[PDB]
DNA sequence: AAACATTCGTTCACGTGAGTTCCAGTACAAGTCTGGTC
C-alpha cells in the first residue's frame, strides 16, 4: 500500500520525477524533451530515498533496446 | 474487246487504358467488462 502508507511500516514514500512542465512563470510544455530534461537538474538536488530523477540513456540501435530489456 | 487479279476506302468486332462509384480491409480511439490488493 504505497496507495496508503502505514505508519508502522519501515518503508517510506519516494518520488521519481521524469518531467517538468512549469518553472517560475515559464511554461515548458511546448519545449522539447531535451530541454525539459536539462531543466529538471536545476530545480532540486536529489536526496536518495525521498526524491530522485529517473536516468535516461542515449541509444540509437535496436540491439541497445534488446539489451536493456534483457 | 472481254475476263480475272489487285488495290483502295469503308465497315465491323474485339482488345486495352483512364475516369468514376462502391465496398472491404486497416488503423486508431473510446467504451465496457474484469482482476488483484491494501
Amino acid at each position: 500500500d504505497i496507495k496508503r502508507m502505514v505508519e508502522d511500516s519501515d518503508l517510506q514514500t519516494c518520488y521519481c520525477v521524469f518531467d517538468v512542465l512549469m518553472v517560475n512563470n515559464k511554461k515548458l510544455g511546448h519545449e522539447t524533451l531535451r530541454k525539459r530534461y536539462e531543466i529538471l537538474s536545476s530545480i532540486f538536488t536529489p536526496i536518495p530515498g525521498r526524491i530522485e530523477i529517473v536516468q535516461k540513456t542515449q541509444a540509437h540501435t535496436k540491439n541497445e533496446v534488446i539489451d536493456a530489456l534483457n
